[PDB]
C-alpha cells in the first residue's frame, strides 16, 4: 500500500502561498504527520518555503526560484516543485514520506499551537555537531566532518540522525559520532523515541521485487475539474474497474472491500476521496478503492 500519493501538481493541493513562520508551524504542528505545506518565503521574497509536519516538529524545507524556472530545496535542486514532493515520497523526510498536503483551511481546536519543532523539549535534537567525520558525501549519508555543525533536519532513527553538514546537505550521520550543542541528556522519554526501530512484519516479501527503476508516461496537462452544472450529456451512473486488491480495515465500517476484475456501481462521489458505491451485496465508502474511472457501456473505449 502507498501511504505516498496526493496529486503533485495541484497548486490549490499543497501551495499554501500567504502564510508565515507562525502560520506554518501551527498548521503542521503534529497534525497528523506526514502532512506538508508549500508556503511563500516569508524569508526571501520569489522563493518558498515547504515546511513538512513530522514528530510536532515541522522540519523547514527552504525551495528556491532558480532563474531558469526550476526550483531548489535546500542544497539539493530538482526540475520543479512537485518533483521534489515526488522524490520525498519514498525518501522519508523527519521519519516520514509526503503522505499528503495540509489543507489551505486546516482549523485546528487547540493544544498544539506553534510550537518551533517540538519532539521533547528546547534542548536535544536540531544542533548536533560532528567529531569521528564520515564522508561518505551523499544524500543518504552525509559527510560530516571532524569538528563541523549539523542540524538534524531530519530524525527518522534512534541510532542514525539525518543532519544537514556544515554545507547544509542532508544525509543520515551515526549517534556515537556527534557532539550535540544545548541539549540535557539520554532520559529515556527525554529524546522524542519515535519508536525503538522500526520494522513491517510481512514474510509475504522476504524476497520482495525491488521498486524498479521505471518512469511511466501518466497522461498531464490540465486539472480537470469541470464544476459546470454538466449541460446536455445524457450521461448516467460512474462505472469504475477495480484493477488492484482492496480489502478493507481494522478500523473499516464503512470501506468498500473489492478485487481485480470487479466493476463498481458509483452513483455518488465525493470530492474527498471517498466515493459512495453498492456493488456486491455490500455498499460502502471507497478511497477511490485503486480503481480507474472509464465507461463500459460505450463500444468507443469497449477495451
Amino acid at each position: 500500500m502507498s501511504s505516498a500519493r496526493f496529486d503533485s501538481s495541484d497548486r490549490s493541493a499543497w501551495y499554501m502561498g500567504p502564510v508565515s513562520r507562525q502560520e506554518a508551524q501551527t498548521r503542521l504542528q503534529g497534525q497528523r504527520h506526514g502532512m506538508f505545506l508549500v508556503r511563500d518565503s516569508s524569508t526571501c521574497p520569489g522563493d518558498y518555503v515547504l515546511s513538512v509536519s513530522e514528530n510536532s516538529r515541522v522540519s523547514h524545507y527552504i525551495i528556491n526560484s532558480l532563474p531558469n524556472r526550476r526550483f531548489k530545496i535546500g542544497d539539493q535542486e530538482f526540475d520543479h516543485l512537485p518533483a521534489l514532493l515526488e522524490f520525498y515520497k519514498i525518501h522519508y523526510l523527519d521519519t516520514t514520506t509526503l503522505i499528503e498536503p495540509a489543507p489551505r483551511y486546516p482549523s485546528p481546536p487547540m493544544g498544539s499551537v506553534s510550537a518551533p519543532n517540538l519532539p521533547t523539549a528546547e534542548d536535544n535534537l536540531e544542533y548536533v555537531r560532528t567529531l569521528y567525520d564520515f564522508p561518505g558525501n551523499d544524500a543518504e549519508d552525509l559527510p560530516f566532518k571532524k569538528g563541523e555543525i549539523l542540524v538534524i533536519i531530519e530524525k527518522p532513527e534512534e541510532q542514525w540522525w539525518s543532519a544537514r553538514n556544515k554545507d547544509g546537505r542532508v544525509g543520515m550521520i551515526p549517534v556515537p559520532y556527534v557532539e550535540k550543542l544545548v541539549r540535557s541528556s539520554p532520559h529515556g522519554k527525554h529524546g522524542n523515541r519515535n519508536s525503538n526501530s522500526y520494522g513491517i512484519p510481512e514474510p509475504a516479501h522476504a524476497y520482495a521485487q525491488p521498486q524498479t527503476t521505471t518512469p511511466l508516461p501518466a497522461v498531464s496537462g490540465s486539472p480537470g475539474a469541470a464544476i459546470t452544472p454538466l449541460p446536455s450529456t445524457q450521461n448516467g451512473p460512474v462505472f469504475a474497474k477495480a484493477i488492484q486488491k482492496r480489502v478493507p480495515c481494522a478500523y473499516d465500517k464503512t470501506a468498500l472491500a473489492l478485487e481485480v476484475g470487479d466493476i463498481v456501481k458509483v452513483t455518488r462521489m465525493n470530492i474527498n476521496g471517498q466515493w459512495e458505491g453498492e456493488v456486491n451485496g455490500r455498499k460502502g465508502l471507497f478511497p477511490f478503492t485503486h480503481v480507474k474511472i472509464f465507461d463500459p457501456q460505450n463500444p468507443d473505449e469497449n477495451e
